[PDB]
This record gives C-alpha cells, sequence and structure tokens, in this order.
C-alpha cells in the first residue's frame, strides 16, 4: 500500500508550515511511515506546527551544534519508538548561514567565525547526525539530506553554496560509514522553494541587489526545466526524498538525486 | 498497492532470461504494470522467454534500425493496448557494438561503419523510440534508458563507451522534447551485470586481455561500492528503473540515476 | 623565446580567415612553430587564405572521411617536413553537422545518415587523425582538438552537441593510445566565436528561431564569464591551444581545458 | 624568453625543499619572474630553505588565520616590490588538517573545532588572500591555488578532501571578484607528491591502515595515468602552475586544471 509502510523515520528541519521538511513529513505519513521529529530551539512553535501533520509524531529537541543533544539523541529516539525498535530512515533538512555570508554583504567580508558556524550547521552536522543515529538504524535503511546544486557559483548564495559543496563531499564519506550498517546515504538537490526565508530574501531582507538576483534565478529555473519548476510547490521534492527513503533505489548511495525539473541538465 | 498499478509500459530489450529488461519487466508486472514488449529479430525465442513472466504481455517486433518498424510502432502499440489508451512508460534497454569496437581489437582499428551501426542502435535509437512513442504517451509519463557511466575511459568497452557518452547527450535533448508532453526522460547507469554476453566476454569471447580487464573491472566495482555490488543480481537495477517509471521522481528529467552500489562516488 | 620554438605542428581546419584554426596557426607561427597545414576540398581557396599567415606552410589535402587520404597522410607529412623529422603537435579543428541536425529542424527529424556523417567528421575523425599521425610523432608531443561544452543540452546545436559529447569520450580513449608514444591528447572547449558559419546562423541561415536562440546564448556567455567573453576575438582560444601544444602542461591528458571566459563555472 | 619575464609573483606555502611551492618558486624564477615569498611560523627555517632558490626573494610572514597579518600583507608586499609596482601573480599553496581529520582516526570522530581549523587554513584562506592582494594586482594577473581532486571520496584523506571540495567552490566565487580587476583565479589539481608529510604518512605516521591505503592510491594513479605519474617529481605540477600564471591561458577562470597524468580521466 504505502510506499513507506511500517518504516520508522526521523525527520529534522521543521520550523514553519512551509519548511521543506514539513512536506517531507506529511508525504511520508501519507505513505505509512511512523515518524519521530526533531526541532531546533522553538519547540512550542514546532509542536504547534506539526500538530497539523496527518498523524501524531513525537518531537525531540536537537541543536546540531550541541554535543550533549547529539550524545543523547539515539537514547531519546529509542525511548520514543520503543526498546528493540530501530530507525529505517533519517532526513537531514537543516541549513543556516549567517547574513554576512549571503546576499548583499560582499563575499570577502564574511568573517570566518560566521562561515564556520554555517558550515557546522549545514555540512558537518550531516556527519554528526549519521554518527548519532547509525547505531540505531536497521539494515536496508536510508539517510537523506537536502542539497542545492553548488557545482557552479551563483549570485547571493555565496558562502551557503560553499557549504553545500562541503555537504556533498561529506555525503560521500557518510556513505562509506553507513554502508557498514547496510544503510544508504544520499542527497536531494532541489530547485528553489519559496520558504518563509526565501520569500523574505526575495522581498529584500538581504539587500535589493540580492533579492533581484534571486528572483532572476527562480525565473531562469522554470525556463530551463524541461518539465517546468514550481517554486510554490514543495511536494515534488518531498516525494523524491520519500523515493530515496523507500526500497526502490536500493543500489544508490553516496549520490545526489536532482529534484529540480531537470534545470541543471540544460543550459538555456 | 503496486508501485506501477494501472500503468501501461512498453519494455524493449529482452533477448534472454538474463537480459536486464527481463528483470525490469518482471518487477514492473509484480508492481501492477500492464506491459507491451518489443523484441528484435528472434521473436519465437523472445516469446518463449517471456512466457515465463508473471503475466501475459503482447510482443511486437522492433528493429530500431528499421524505419518501417518505427513508423508503424505507435499504431501497433495502440492496437495491443486498445484504442483510446496510451502508454505511461517506455523502457529502452537496447545496446550493441560490433566486435571490432570492443575488446582485444585495437580502438583505432574499428572501421567507422561498425562504430556508426553501434551508435545507431545504442544512442540514436533512444531518440527514435521517443519520437515514435511520445505521440501515444500520457502526461506524467516516463521514458527510461539503460546506461553505463562513460565519464572516464575504461579498458575493452572502447567504442561502446563512446556510444554511451552519446546516449547521455541524446537523453538531455529527448527530455526537452518529452517535456512538451508532460513526460520525463532519464537514464539508469547500472554497474556491471552478468548477462549472457558479459559472461561470454569474461570467458574470453573477445580476447583474453579483454576478458581479464573486464573481470578486474567487476572486482573493483564491488570493492568501491559502499554497499557492495552483486553482478549476478539485476533486481536492484530493475527496481531503480521502476522508481523512475513511478510517480515518485516527478521532478527529475534529462538526468542519470546511478544504480551501481555507489561505486562511481568513490575512488578506492 | 617563442613558446613553440622548433616544434613541428600539423594544423587542420582552416577554411576562411575567421576559422579558429587560422588564428591557431598564426599564433603558433608567432611563437616559432613550423607548420604543416591540412585542408578539405577547396584547396586553392585555402592556399590563398593561408598565404596571409606570417610564414610559409605546406598545405596537404585531407578529407577525414576519405580512407585513402588518411592512409597516405603520414607519408605526405614526412615528405613535407623531411625524412628523419617527426611532428611535435597535431591540431584537430574540424567539425560539421548537416543542417537537418541543427537549428530549426526538429531534433527528432534528423535522419541517422545525417547524424552519422556529422559524428564521423566531428568525433570519429579525432581518432582517425591520431591513428594516422601518432606513428610520426615525437615523445613529448601533443594532440589538441576543438570542443564546445556539451555537458548540458542547448537550443539549436542539437546533434552537433551530441557529436561533441562523443568527441570528449573519444579524446579519453585517444589519450590511452597516445600515452604509449609519450604524447598527450586534450580538447579546448571554447566559448562561441563569430566564424562565417556562426555569423550566417545568427543571421537566420538555419531559421529565425535558431538564430534568436544562438544570439541569446552568446549574450549570456559574456554575462556569466567573470572575465567577459568576446565572440569576435579568437586569439584567447588560439593561445590556449598553443599552451597545450607547449611543454607547460606536461601532466594533462585525456582532458578538457575551457577557454570560455569562465562561463561554464557560473550559473548566472 | 622566460615564460614569466617581468612578472611579479607572490608564492606562499614553502616549508621544506620538497614543498610543491618550492618547485613552483624555482621554475617561476627560471622563467624570469620576480618573487615575493610568504611563510608561516618558522621563518628562519624558510629563509634558509629559500636561500637555495636560483634568485633572491624577500620573505614575508603570513599566518592565514591571523587577521593582522592579512590586514598588513598588501602594504608589506608593496614595500618589498616598491611603491607604484603591483603583483601580476599569486600562488596559494597552503593546506592543513589536524590529525583527527585524516588517517586512522574514524571520520566521525573528528571534532568540529579541528575540521573548522582545517577548512580555515585550506579553503577560506584562498578567499582571504585574494581579498588582501587583489587591491595590489595588475589587470591580466593570475591567482592560482593547489587542489587535490575531491569529486569522489577516498580512504584516509577524509576531512581534507571535504576541505578541497570547499576550496573548489571558493575558487569559483573568487573568480567572480577577481574578474572585476581583470584577474583570473584557478586551481591546479595535482596527483600525489611525496612531500615530507606525505612520506611520513606512507611511513605510518597516521596509522598503518592509512599508510597502506595511501600507498595503494599512489600505485593506482601511475597505473591509470595514460602518461604515467611520478610522485617523486613535482616539476610537472610547478610547470602547470606557471602556465596559469602566464599569459597563455587568458580565457580560463573559476576553473581547475588537472596536473595528474590524466589519471582522473580513466577508470582503470
Ligand atoms: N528553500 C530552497 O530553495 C532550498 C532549495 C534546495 C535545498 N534547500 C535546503 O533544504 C533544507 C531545509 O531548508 P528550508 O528551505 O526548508 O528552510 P527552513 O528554514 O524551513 O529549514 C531550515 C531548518 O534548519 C534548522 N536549523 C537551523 N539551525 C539549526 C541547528 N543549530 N540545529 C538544528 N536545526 C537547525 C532550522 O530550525 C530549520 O528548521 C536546507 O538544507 C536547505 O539548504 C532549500
Ligand atoms: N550488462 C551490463 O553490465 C550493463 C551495464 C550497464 C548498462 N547495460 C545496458 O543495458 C541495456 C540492456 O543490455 P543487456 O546487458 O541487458 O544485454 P542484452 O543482450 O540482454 O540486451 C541487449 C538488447 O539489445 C537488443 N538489440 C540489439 N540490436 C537491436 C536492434 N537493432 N533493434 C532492437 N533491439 C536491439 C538485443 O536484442 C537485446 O535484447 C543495454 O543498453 C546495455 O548497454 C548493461
Ligand atoms: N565557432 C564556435 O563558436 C566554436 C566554439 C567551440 C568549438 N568550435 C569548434 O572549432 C572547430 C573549428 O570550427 P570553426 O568554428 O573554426 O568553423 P570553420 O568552418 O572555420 O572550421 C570547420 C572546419 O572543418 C572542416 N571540415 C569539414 N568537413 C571536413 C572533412 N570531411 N575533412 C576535413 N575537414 C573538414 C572545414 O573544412 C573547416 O575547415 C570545430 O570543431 C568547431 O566545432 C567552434
Ligand atoms: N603533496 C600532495 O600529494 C598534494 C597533492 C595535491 C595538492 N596538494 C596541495 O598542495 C599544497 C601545498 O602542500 P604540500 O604538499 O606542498 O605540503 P607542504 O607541507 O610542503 O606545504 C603546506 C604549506 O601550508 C602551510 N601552512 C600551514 N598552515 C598555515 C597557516 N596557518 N598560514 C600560512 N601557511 C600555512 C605550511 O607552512 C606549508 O608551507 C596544499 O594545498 C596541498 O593540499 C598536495
Ligand atoms: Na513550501
Ligand atoms: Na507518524
Ligand atoms: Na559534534
Ligand atoms: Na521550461
Ligand atoms: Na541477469
Ligand atoms: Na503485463
Ligand atoms: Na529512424
Ligand atoms: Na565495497
Ligand atoms: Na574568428
Ligand atoms: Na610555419
Ligand atoms: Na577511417
Ligand atoms: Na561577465
Ligand atoms: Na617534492
Ligand atoms: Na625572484
Ligand atoms: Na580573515
Ligand atoms: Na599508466
Amino acid at each position: 500500500t504505502g510506499l513507506l509502510d511500517g518504516k520508522r523515520i526521523l525527520v529534522s528541519g521543521i520550523i514553519t508550515d512551509s519548511s521543506i521538511a514539513f512536506h517531507i513529513a506529511r508525504v511520508a505519513q501519507e505513505q505509512g511511515a511512523q515518524l519521530v521529529l526533531t526541532g531546533f530551539d522553538r519547540l512550542r512553535l514546532i509542536q504547534r506546527i506539526t500538530d497539523r501533520l496527518p498523524a501524531k509524531a513525537p518531537l525531540l529537541e536537537l541543536d546540531v551544534q550541541n554535543e550533549e543533544h547529539l550524545a543523547s539523541l539515539a537514547g531519546r529516539v529509542t525511548e520514543a519508538i520503543g526498546a528493540g525498535n530501530k530507525l529505517d530512515g533519517v532526513v537531514h533538512s537543516i541549513g543556516f548561514m549567517p547574513q554576512t555570508g549571503m546576499g548583499i554583504n560582499p563575499f570577502f567580508d564574511a568573517p570566518y567565525a560566521d562561515v564556520s558556524k554555517g558550515i557546522h550547521i549545514s555540512a558537518y552536522s550531516y556527519a554528526s547526525m549519521a554518527k548519532a543515529l547509525l547505531p540505531i538504524m536497521n539494515p536496508g535503511g536510508s539517510i537523506v539530506g537536502m542539497d542545492f546544486d553548488p557545482s557552479r557559483a551563483m549570485p547571493a548564495f555565496n558562502w551557503m553554496t560553499v557549504a553545500k559543496s562541503a555537504l556533498e563531499s561529506v555525503n560521500r564519506f557518510v556513505a562509506r560509514e553507513a554502508g557498514k550498517y547496510g544503510v544508504r546515504s544520499n542527497l536531494v538537490a532541489a530547485g528553489p522553494i519559496r520558504t518563509l526565508a526565501m520569500s523574505a530574501i526575495v522581498g529584500g531582507a538581504l539587500g535589493e541587489e540580492a533579492g533581484a538576483q534571486i528572483q532572476l534565478l527562480e525565473e531562469g529555473w522554470d525556463q530551463r526545466a524541461p518539465i517546468g519548476w514550481n517554486m510554490k510547490d514543495a511536494t515534488p521534492v518531498a516525494k523524491t526524498v520519500c523515493a530515496l527513503l523507500s526500497d526502490w533505489l536500493p543500489a544508490t548511495t553516496g549520490d545526489i538525486i536532482y529534484a529540480d525539473g531537470g534545470a541543471h541538465t540544460q543550459l538555456l
């Protein structure tokens, strides 16, 4: 019946009802998965948001920069899903770069402390979460992280693009470790999605020049994509994550699946 | 229930019960698809082989070098599935290179007539089949072709690797045309599979040097793959094709999905 | 003194004074190389054109589809440069695709006979020329071919882009063969250059839609290139070919050097 | 005469007479460049080492993690080369990862503080140096950094490979900034070179497993490279850096030139 029937899956990264991870969680539940959610900092808000998912799911606190949160995560997950049960899936949908590393602020003016925080949250934490959770993952399991194609430089996204380049490299090493558990590790490289932060940026939150550049980027994406690209609809991305969480891509690991309308395959 | 329930899917490329397309067809039927099969030249043999699939499927003759076969294909498919019905999926699992273009024969000694025949069958025909079948494909449909990663030169596969480089390029253009129909086009890049031809080559059919090189290639593949690689098991490849035929990769087109154990993501 | 002082270098592909190979030949002579030229079909025209190069150079006929021309080429070169002398460099600057394979004519409507001729001239002939000339190349020599980045599909260039994908694959195999002679093989992927044919296409020779698409492609190239791109100036491309012909890239082979203003490294 | 005659070029990264930057500096001086050198921490040692270069060159202290060193660098360079003179070239040959991020120590056990230091020195500092030096670079200038192909995960190099993935991304953004000055930015991806640190690692300094894996990596490199690979000879790498510092790759930026014997173009 459901693509993910019986699977136990941890989903990080919900902060609003427009988070990509909110849609990942909704579709996974539609497909029969039993979820455990993790949230950062504003847990009352996240609980109120995820009350709207089609099924109940326990919410655990996880700041990926907090060593104590990471050290206790597996035991808290096991308590939530029951002793003797393990996870079949993990979704990393976590990203952050201080404002100095994006938008109008010149690329050269981002101090390393800011870049380092952004790489910690956006790239290193993919390894951190796999380290914490692989000991409680079943063979045949799947770890999926969210990516944005960084193979070519862009306007505005600056150091966040560098962080995604690092994340793609981290994923290839996580795949080596995860394989020892019979677990796959892959990224979904999505086209642009109008999350609250992205809408705020297009609205000029990081400077008019950066907002204009990002609006132009979105327009070219739908133009290039042979099947089009709808930045207001995260469901195609959520479905692709669920495909990697399923048993139907069993020989793919260390890899990147592009849920971008095909835009990255076309020049114009 | 089934991943492909209700979908009508054409599968080319069955010649033995170890053909990758035989396993594609079996898994697709297991997942509820209604198939139409195409075969080249030895139709009594192919019918006897496909009698072992879990469900009946009409068999149509298709030599992709035959313009008349291509011009009549859509009408013959429609007759097989019924007027007013269209295809949801197409599988291209067709490849050939004359012996002069592979194995012990020096790369420089393949005459162009032989290379051209191999590129016709292995690359151009992906465009030929899409041209013939897109007019009878439903929106939301999917065209999938079989690939072998040609981004780096290898021993022995010589001009067939060139043909796959061409195929990957053709796929990106087919995606442009298919998008106008609401149809996706993608390739699955598989690791090595012990088909009858591959077993015969490892056995020395194309020279001892080529057999030795191919055996070494297979060994390195399983070694590199973080989840391993079983050349005797086509099912992981067949499942990946079915994933692309399903509705669960709806924003991927013009693209390549690697069903190779992750080997291409690792150096050693 | 000269970058190429004392080197003997064969340059194919001159047909007008705006051919990329005309500028390759001029710069190579400026840098002290002694050239042998090859031309296709219109030899009186090519001789009149190359009379304007800074130094004399013998002109040999070479139709790369003519097996007899290829079989006699080495002996004719040796006669031109003197017994006991060998070539240090070879430049392949040859490309062709029938009109049916480019521009307004739909991608699906190019007959295979036309595509096959274009792949013969544009891709297979890189292997043909290396086969003919490696027996008369010195260790430390260099073979260079002209490329146009085909990693993503474009409007209009259709089957010529497929042919470049094939050429890049051929180059990686030629490098394997050339290495046995101590010879390197590489491609230069150039940005768009306003040759006579390209000007004619922008002028609508292959349909208004194709001319418009190509003009848009040129505009985006200069916009993306961090150092800009001047389609009216082939000299930066010619210099890059000369760099690969020199001794200053001695550990690069099977590879692609991008002389494109950096455009392919940037999204926008 | 000399490839770099009259050019003023800053070279970082000398620590021993087997440093890649020592050979870069030697070849650049052989080709007529006037150098300024930067060294980290052990300046008496570095001065004694660089006394063996064919020409005198002033040595400036530069710890790329020291904001004060970076803020004063341009003024100290100008003092060394004379008011009214600017640099034509910059060589970044700087890399470091704490031991916890390489070798026998499990990938997951590297603490982020260590990874962050390694990314600071190995990747961010490429942007730091360009920021400091672009204001005193001439149009037509060239910035070159040293890379090791990180597109596929490897044994042992672990987080240093992640750092190179980040560096490649940084280079594409530096190219955008440098283009405004008429300056190119590129990396040379070298094959393995037996520096003192690399010899020490093969000797087991980071665990026997890591030493064995690295020795196997070197062996496969020479085997794959169509022209071979000599890990005891940095001169082919130094020459390639000088090519990018010259005027002979004037349309290449944001890019990576592979000085690796062609190994990355071949599977086996
Ligand atoms: N929106 C897009 O266009 C787009 C495109 C491609 C990929 N992505 C990626 O998708 C992922 C989800 O981002 P989103 O667009 O849904 O935005 P979002 O703001 O909805 O989600 C980002 C999440 O990161 C979490 N986070 C930040 N710091 C954290 C910490 N220290 N510990 C734990 N969690 C932390 C936030 O709480 C938030 O839940 C990110 O990796 C993002 O880069 C986004
Ligand atoms: N076996 C492997 O290791 C491997 C790995 C990756 C990709 N592939 C690819 O998978 C596809 C299927 O090959 P296979 O390994 O299953 O071998 P196979 O021999 O079982 O199938 C090849 C098919 O091509 C068909 N064919 C040949 N000429 C034809 C023509 N003129 N018209 C129509 N059909 C024609 C043959 O009849 C045969 O059915 C090919 O594209 C192949 O390159 C194979
Ligand atoms: N102009 C561009 O924008 C551009 C960009 C990147 C790469 N290129 C490539 O550069 C190379 C040179 O093309 P060009 O732009 O200078 O155009 P051109 O028309 O000046 O040169 C093409 C050459 O191919 C030769 N040729 C055609 N058929 C032949 C045959 N059968 N035998 C021998 N030679 C034959 C022609 O005689 C001509 O000399 C081609 O490979 C082309 O694809 C061109
Ligand atoms: N040896 C190889 O196999 C190889 C292969 C490809 C690329 N590389 C790269 O070449 C570059 C040079 O490395 P190498 O192999 O010549 O080793 P090396 O040890 O000789 O040089 C590394 C340099 O980095 C400098 N450095 C470290 N911390 C610094 C700081 N805080 N500030 C300024 N400088 C600092 C060191 O002083 C040293 O001079 C590195 O980027 C390295 O990753 C090396
Ligand atoms: Na959304
Ligand atoms: Na649930
Ligand atoms: Na941690
Ligand atoms: Na579109
Ligand atoms: Na099989
Ligand atoms: Na059926
Ligand atoms: Na046809
Ligand atoms: Na393995
Ligand atoms: Na010109
Ligand atoms: Na000459
Ligand atoms: Na020939
Ligand atoms: Na520009
Ligand atoms: Na050395
Ligand atoms: Na000097
Ligand atoms: Na700094
Ligand atoms: Na070799």
